[PDB]
């Protein structure tokens, strides 16, 4: 039903938002956004900065990411992954718009971008995810 949304997908570097609720019967006014960052790129990804902002009428509750760099993908070995968990507290149940900032270095370049994610599940579904 509710699928991961792709926030970034280039060069083999993928940042996805996975939606969930706490697996124990909890409140349908908080969204668990699990951010996965997986690289299958042939070069290391370093100095990864992924920041998020959301409207004042809901609290962000960002926690630190599991890491900041990803090694070059090689078919022999395990692809590494960064996880980061956001708890999106939206009791007024307004439309969720997230502003993100992405910065990283790969090869001989530094990549910077910022944008809006607007594909959050309807607040009504928070409890049945």
């Amino acid at each position: 039903n509710i699928l991961p949304v792709t926030v970034y997908d280039q060069h083999g570097f993928r940042i996805l938002f996975h939606f969930a609720r706490d697996p124990l019967p909890g409140r349908s006014d908080v969204l668990v956004v699990v951010v996965s960052m997986l690289s299958t790129a042939p070069q290391p990804i370093r100095n990864i900065v992924f920041q998020s902002a959301v409207p004042k009428v809901m609290k962000v509750k960002l926690q630190p990411p599991s890491g900041t760099e990803l090694p070059a993908f090689n078919p022999i070995v395990h692809p590494s992954a960064i996880t980061q968990v956001l708890l999106l507290a939206n009791p007024q149940k307004e439309k969720v718009r997230l502003r993100y900032k992405l910065t990283f270095t790969m090869g001989d370049q530094t990549y910077n971008e910022m944008g809006d994610v607007d594909q959050f599940p309807p607040p009504e579904t928070w409890g049945s995810l």
